[PDB]
């Protein structure tokens, strides 16, 4: 099993779903194999009836699609429209949170609430929002119905992207034409430039999906600025991870997907309904998370975070989960099969999210309250029917701080230097104590042994002395194998990064450093890793390319993690990838995207399988920012 | 070669392209045989870097999806993205015409203007916008900001759907949540949908589906309502078709792609520089519609159209093609390659749709004259070059007559009846000298010798007495093949019809009958049939699924076909479709779209290749039709 996964847990469920025959993802994929050739290297394409038309990699004819597309064409039509469909999932995410509250603050929806008044205060600053002398729900109501209005065209461009970069970065992008006019605007246009006899120029397709990624940039900062209103912004937080944190005692319910309207309500009902779970025969109600809905309520309020991604239906094969409640992205659908043989109610709460055989409960904010009563009361009767059944639920887990939000780092910096936070952090990444940053990000990816290269580049960059924060399932790999335990800081870290995260962590009254890696929440929160490298950026009066910052979605999977990698070269990043996506077929895109998009933006895409080589290569390129600035590496 | 192309133009055409080793359309096909049966069946996802993942239509594994989708969930997401992508491209168009008319009316492209008054009024009255007392600026002003305002969340859904539809239709479709919320929010949110881990419940993706057809329905609407007011509501005109309409003493412009905002342009400044054209040698500047951006200066202005869709590289062919202006959609990229051989010069001139090799001239509204004549400049120089070669036009043509606009439609009928217009069309519907009306609509497609089905199809029809209408590349099919002259009314038309158009033809001074045919227009001009149909159908009292009229897209290709397709089926036409979409590999979903959808819209689709069979099929619906509203048939 340790060929499927790195994670012991893990290894374990697969060695039960073995032996009672119950099919796993690593199973479907092994069924898959070979997988399509045409496919991996991107050259095939279905974007009319006169196809499918298919390029050989090598050798004779077809050489061409049917209208005359070429190899760089159908490659980047490809990608661009993986990035379009990226861009639609964060800015859907966002668009959610835009309507709730305003729902909120309009009175139609009493379970939500302005819980962060600094925080809607400072975005609608940033929006050039009046506050003095504004009452705070219709700061909130214009703060929604600006975030409304970055869906469309408008008099001014997208402001979740020209209000969170650097003045300069901005200027460099607005030079090319890379500024978004409005989210779904730019989905349209790609989708429309991309269908059959429309765009078919390389570069100029390029340019629409960089232009395109920074529309979902736009969503992803939208959602962790509207959620933060919402349901407040993290500060750091103590809890454990992996499937041991699921208890045989309790009623073990998983949020699972990526916006946490619903689950957040399901944290604070979970906790008034201990008694009706008591009645039933349970200790209470242990909520758990599952892949960004779980990062979300972990970052706020600490909930423990049971499993992620790929490996998703391990914690349904305890057989001690008694409901799943799902919203929407990166779900397994197989979960709704497996769950007839393992007892688990797998729930849908999103009109345009279901699942055949799962139960739907239509959500509305309106009703947030009882429709989390209706589901936890589901999952209590689950619980009654598995009394007295055995289950096996690994004893084993890790001890995770997280909760650093940008306003925590901030804040946490600010304890050394109370008027100059950033000052620093800067301050040892001059002197050599900290090298660079490193951003891990995305998914995990079957096609990769579970956690590996998340582990193996992350041990690499800390023992030379990276900053290392960490996103979504990124952040949940290196949870679930300690990189976010305090008592490990010894054992992984150089010692100019020990000694930083150490007086840091004392500043703050710890006794102890802060975790190896700093957890900066879920997907769309990779905008928080953004917020600071800008500001980080504003600071030293460059731009983020002149920075030693780097990316690395070492396991990448989801057209949404295809957005965020190509955002991250766009807004200046040396970003590395450990999957390739479908462009090896087309020597001329793969050159734009490893090359020459550095003469555009600056950053550019590191491809590398071998998790070894690509430690190498990302401290090349943290090294090679700070010669670039006259430091000493 | 009449494997290939029943028209004899295109296969003269092809003779010279083979022995001077041109590869063509159909070339490009051959090489692509045997082309992938998991793409053609629609059991391949890539929607994920998990993939390539493949259903075997039959047999043993894989079986599913890596992870979890079934073949049904791959089938519905795969369709549901070509319908966003078609909606995509229609509102793409309808948006551009929505900036021009906003720029005509606040002084900023003096080169546009209200040329229809009468259709801007009442289209603000089918707004609701007030036009009392109000300026035509202003109230053009005001319609192209609801324009605007329909591709976002508003307070209103897309009035370009509830406006245009009869109201019991609107009720139907409303009770089944498929009223579109805004359409760009429709085509993000498909998009979002059908990635990994989101959608997965074959019924609810394809309502998706379905709701974002009616996104495009809005923006084909919009498209020909902006269009009419910029440029005129069409009326009958007598023009020519096929590539005879070529002179090898002009210098020979086609006008290529969808959007007439700059060849209307192209059609009036060439008209100015006839001298300039004569000083190099030419008779003057012949231009020549290709595709549906012919269509529309064909029905405004009469020019002739000079080929169609899949047999557009046969213009080139001839060698007399001096330049071939280019907006988006439906252009094969091979155009720029070929053009090395053919002297022909090609141009772009859209940001978002540029081929490698071709010149591109960025066009802009407020510099549009200047702009068509350096393009016209580049053409001039173009004949120039080719002074004393041998060109090789076929002198085959037909003689067209179109240009049949709804109210063209209705001002004919009014001659019979003149406060009751449409009375005399139901009169014949009754009493069975019309037994229906059928729309031939969508593309041509290599996979089917190119006019094949819309010939045989529209020949059994008319014999059998049914109204036929035609847009796109099914009006091109008819037309070059003399579908649109009166002198074929005898030959094709049953005596019922030939009565019917004789009588109205007479009526309006004619001395002769309609065509066998009425030219409806372009793509996006499929709305207009939707507004004839409608209004029918509100003389009546009845809704769209009650009257006898049917659909037929007999050789579509582009996703744009996929999305009208699917609207039709939507607003309750039985819908026959000759090339079947990647569907066959999931029976549940070609069953919803082939028959239970009639339960929820009153359409569905007809599956059917065989073009005889089609008609029958066709027939079958119609007088079924008849039946339910007591008629005899
Ligand atoms: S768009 Fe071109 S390459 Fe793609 S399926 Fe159609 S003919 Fe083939
Ligand atoms: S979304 Fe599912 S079926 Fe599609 S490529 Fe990814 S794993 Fe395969
Ligand atoms: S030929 Fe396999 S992905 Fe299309
Ligand atoms: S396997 Fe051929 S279309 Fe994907
Ligand atoms: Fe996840
Ligand atoms: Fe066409």
């Amino acid at each position: 099993q340790n060929l499927k996964s790195t994670d012991r847990a893990v290894q374990q469920m697969l060695d039960k779903a073995k032996r009672e025959g119950i099919q796993t993802v690593w199973d479907r994929y092994e069924a898959m194999k070979p997988q399509c050739g045409f496919g991996e290297t991107g050259l095939c394409c279905r974007h009319c009836l006169q196809g499918p038309c298919r390029i050989n990699p090598f050798g004779d004819e077809p050489k061409v699609g049917i209208c005359g597309a070429t190899a760089e064409v159908i490659v980047a039509r490809g990608l661009d429209r993986s990035i379009a469909a990226g861009a639609a999932g964060h800015s859907g995410h966002a668009k959610h949170l835009a309507h709730t509250l305003k729902k909120a603050v309009q009175g139609k929806a009493a379970s939500y609430m302005i819980k962060d008044r600094t925080k809607l205060h400072s975005i609608a600053k940033r929006l050039g929002i009046p506050t003095e002398g504004q009452k705070d729900e219709d700061i909130a109501l214009e703060v929604a119905k600006a975030a409304l209005a970055d869906f469309h065209e408008k008099d001014t461009p997208v402001l979740w992207v020209t209000t969170v970069l650097p003045p300069s970065r901005v200027k460099v992008l607005s030079a090319h034409g890379l500024i978004p006019a409005g989210i779904d605007h730019e989905i349209a246009e790609i989708m429309h430039r991309t269908s059959m006899g429309c765009d078919a120029d390389a570069q100029n397709l390029l340019l629409g999906g960089l232009r395109c990624s920074l529309a979902d940039l736009a969503g992803c900062y939208m959602g962790t600025d509207l959620a933060d209103i919402l349901f407040g912004t993290p500060a750091p937080v103590v809890t454990e991870s992996n499937l041991g944190v699921l208890k045989a005692d309790a009623v073990n319910v998983a949020v699972h997907g990526h916006n946490p309207v619903l689950s957040d309500i399901i944290v604070s009902v979970s906790k008034e309904m201990e008694n009706e779970a008591r009645a039933a025969g349970a200790t209470g109600i242990n909520v758990v998370g599952i892949c960004c809905t779980g990062n979300e309520v972990l970052m706020r309020h600490g909930i423990p975070a049971c499993t992620h991604s790929v490996s998703q239906e391990m914690a349904m094969i305890t057989g001690a989960l008694d409901a799943m409640i799902l919203d929407y992205q990166c779900i397994q659908p197989s979960v709704a099969t497996i769950a007839e043989c393992t007892g688990t109610t797998v729930i849908t709460t999103m009109e345009m999210s279901k699942i055949t055989g799962a139960t739907h409960v239509n959500f509305a904010e309106e009703a947030a309250v009882e429709n989390a009563k209706q589901i936890l009361r589901l999952a209590i009767d689950t619980f009654k029917r598995r009394k007295g059944k055995p289950v096996e639920i690994p004893n084993i887990k890790t001890k995770v701080v997280a909760g650093f939000s940008t306003e925590a780092i901030i804040n946490a910096l600010s304890k050394l230097n109370a008027n100059d936070p950033l000052k620093p952090l800067i301050d040892n990444v001059v002197n050599g104590n900290i090298r660079g940053v490193c951003l891990f990000a995305g998914c995990n990816n079957v096609k990769v042994p579970q956690d590996q290269n998340f582990t193996t580049i992350a041990r690499k960059l800390l023992k030379q002395n990276v900053l290392v924060v960490a996103t979504g399932c990124g952040a949940g790999a290196l949870m679930r194998h300690g990189f976010m335990d305090p008592a490990n800081v010894d054992e992984l870290c150089g010692d100019g990064l020990k000694a930083v995260l150490t007086a840091i962590g004392e500043a703050n009254g710890l006794g102890g450093p802060l975790p190896p890696v700093l957890h900066m929440g879920s997907c769309v929160d990779n905008s928080r890793a953004v917020a600071l490298v800008a500001a980080l950026a504003n600071r030293l009066g460059v731009d983020l390319d002149r920075l030693p910052v780097v990316a690395s979605a070492a396991e990448w999977m989801h057209e949404k993690a295809v957005a965020i990698g190509t955002w991250a070269v766009t807004i200046g990043l040396p970003t590395h990838i450990g999957v390739l996506p479908p462009i090896t077929g087309s020597l001329p895109v793969t050159q734009i995207l490893t090359s020459s998009v550095k003469d555009i933006t600056g950053g550019y895409f590191i491809h590398e399988l071998d998790p070894e080589t690509a430690a190498d290569k990302l401290l090349a390129a943290i090294n090679e920012r700070r010669a670039g600035l006259g430091l000493p590496w």
